[PDB]
DNA sequence: GGGCATGCCCGGGCATGCCC
DNA sequence: GGGCATGCCCGGGCATGCCC
């Protein structure tokens, strides 16, 4: 009956976790200490999917954004009106999160919660590789007036079988911004000094 | 053939000029040194109309915004998409400038230049008074993404007869902002120090 | 019989001349010493038209680009293939020079010389003003491979009556570039040191 | 479901690897330290194919370019518009990579990913020889505006049987430029000093 | 082979909505 | 009223086609 999706980490029976690749305006930078990706608008944000056991055929990978703070959790995360009026052919203009480089992407609007998500098939790593990578794009800055409006979000990645069973769930915070390197360095310093 | 309206001051045969009434977040404050009004979003911005000779019956007062900088002059000033989706009953949501407190306001979209304008009847001062005041409202901040986007505007006020003849023109710069007193003080200080 | 238009200054009986408004990446900067405008791609380049005597009704203003160097004069100046595949509604994509802010702009391809030009009506200055301003845009950098390719151009402005008589002609060099302030300062220094 | 081809080295059951032949503007020079070929536009770039075991009859050799950087991987590498408008009879003008000196070259456009590829038959070395050489040509510089636009590419070379099975994969970075010797020396020095 | 011109890149710093 | 976060701006400097 809740309209807020769970954010609880659940590595599950397949041992599912995420991984991230390792400069003031670098396109993206991940902070392990904050479990937080700092990236730029509409630029590639690679996310690695790691499993210990191979999921069954037909497994899907869903990404959804939610507001991190209790006061805003129940608000659906959407693109701002400006960037909505700004396409790749498939992503509805209201969706914040896109996937690039995938021929089987699906964009969903939940008919009960109104929340947006984007789904791609799970592909196992190629022989000799330990993970599979998805290229996400965030189509607004965290600061956009009328959209995220300086409020932090979480991206929730779920691994789901074809029947809809939850196989695994993970999440990370996102700050989309002009200067990821600056903003990560400042947040990490405030954490150490004042957190 | 130009689509940019004139901004040239023209006091005209009636001696037409503007006047302004005389704190970090005051609702509005006018800088004579900069010929610039600093005011808050959707709050009253009074402008006085002064004439030496009484205009003829059916005279009208039009207000229109243009970008001040040469690089932006040819672009129509519009409300940003966020505030457009935010009414008083008569103002189209795309118009930046509204008039409050007037039963005869007319909002115009130019069919050739696409520029917006707001018009009210000219009313002579009451006996013993030297001027007539119009309460304007600016419906975005100068900073709004997808709108003014930090670009300065001028408001051009024209006195026109019923036939459309230009009787007088004056203009002033406008900065719509959260903190008019701070922003005025900073710009005036930079003018004296570095202008 | 020549396919190269004249560039000879001809102030004519109306006393026609141009004027220019007076920072590393400023949008544009004019060098009187070089008679040369340094501006940015697709940004406003204002040019003032000055006359001593009022031209007759129906006078037009034409702008055309030609290569300045003898070795390239006979080559038609065009947009590069990249920027051609990049509109305002009226300018053909092959034209280098556009006019913004004018409801009566006309773009011409000469059927014999294949050269491009853009024409607007001449409007006399408003009462109290000494000149009329046209906002040109250059849609390629001087450096564009396959277009100007680092070769300098001249813009030729002609004042023509409705019948086609040449009333006046002027010209200026143009360098469209990323950093007008840098490039002007460097060229002026080399002129003084080595010219 | 991905539209980005794998770049993972796979020597495979046949022991497949590449080899390269060993001056500021030399036509080409290969850096083992960088696994990077530096070569000139439209000039021969020989690549050797080495195998430990003889591939089956009907084996084919495919070459394809992808952008090396994560941010650009999902974009198809194409010739820039200028050089596209510049042929050998068989290569489509949009293809960056050509093969010279082969009577059986095939140029392919993938109907799903839109990526370009060039394929020739695999020929075993002549008796006494240890490798077979293919002469590739790169038809734009890495710097070309509207094409690679200064972004590094990889060339992915795949050995495939007639049925389409992947037998082996190798790749190398390519920098197409005016001065291969200069650019190699500079990148190798920056690697040692700052890498 | 030595060197220039020029698009584009930063790391330093401003303006401004919003917070106390 | 005092102060932070954040998009965007520079002036300094690199990479690279082309010139001698
Ligand atoms: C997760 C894996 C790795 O460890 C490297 C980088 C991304 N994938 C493919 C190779
Ligand atoms: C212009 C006049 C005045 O001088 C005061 C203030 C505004 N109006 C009415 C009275
Ligand atoms: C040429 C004239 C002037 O002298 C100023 C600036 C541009 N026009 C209008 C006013
Ligand atoms: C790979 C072989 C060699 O070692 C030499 C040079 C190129 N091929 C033919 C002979
Ligand atoms: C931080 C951000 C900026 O402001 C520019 C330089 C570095 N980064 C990218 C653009
Ligand atoms: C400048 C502005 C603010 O930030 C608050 C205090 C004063 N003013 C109004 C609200
Ligand atoms: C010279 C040019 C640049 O390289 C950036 C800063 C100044 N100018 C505009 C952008
Ligand atoms: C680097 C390049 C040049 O600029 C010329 C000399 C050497 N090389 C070929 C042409
Ligand atoms: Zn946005
Ligand atoms: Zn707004
Ligand atoms: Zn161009
Ligand atoms: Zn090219």
């Amino acid at each position: 009956s809740s309209s807020v999706p769970s954010q609880k980490t659940y590595q599950g029976s397949y041992g599912f976790r995420l991984g991230f690749l390792h400069a003031k305006s670098v396109t993206c930078t991940y902070s392990p200490a904050l479990n937080k990706m700092f990236c730029q608008l509409a630029k590639t944000c690679p996310v690695q999917l790691w499993v210990d056991s191979t999921p069954p055929p037909g497994t899907r990978v869903r990404a959804m954004a939610i507001y991190k703070q209790s006061q805003h959790m129940t608000e659906v995360v959407r693109r701002c009106p400006h960037h909505e009026r700004c396409s790749d052919g498939l992503a509805p203009p209201q969706h914040l999160i896109r996937v690039e480089g995938n021929l089987r992407v699906e964009y969903l609007d939940d008919r009960n919660t109104f929340r947006h998500s984007v789904v791609v098939p799970y592909e196992p790593p190629e022989v000799g590789s330990d993970c599979t990578t998805i290229h996400y794009n965030y189509m607004c800055n965290s600061s956009c007036m009328g959209g995220m409006n300086r409020r932090p979000i979480l991206t929730i990645i779920t691994l789901e079988d074809s029947s809809g069973n939850l196989l695994g769930r993970n999440s990370f915070e996102v700050h989309v911004c002009a200067c990821p390197g600056r903003d990560r360095r400042t947040e990490e310093e405030n954490l150490r000094k004042k957190g």
